[PDB]
C-alpha cells in the first residue's frame, strides 16, 4: 500500500523519495 500511494503521486517526479 505505502509504495502504491508513492507511485500514484508520480513516484520520482513528485519531489519525494521512495518509502523503505
Amino acid at each position: 500500500n505505502l509504495y502504491i500511494q508513492w507511485l500514484k503521486d508520480g513516484g520520482p517526479s513528485s519531489g519525494r523519495p521512495p518509502p523503505s
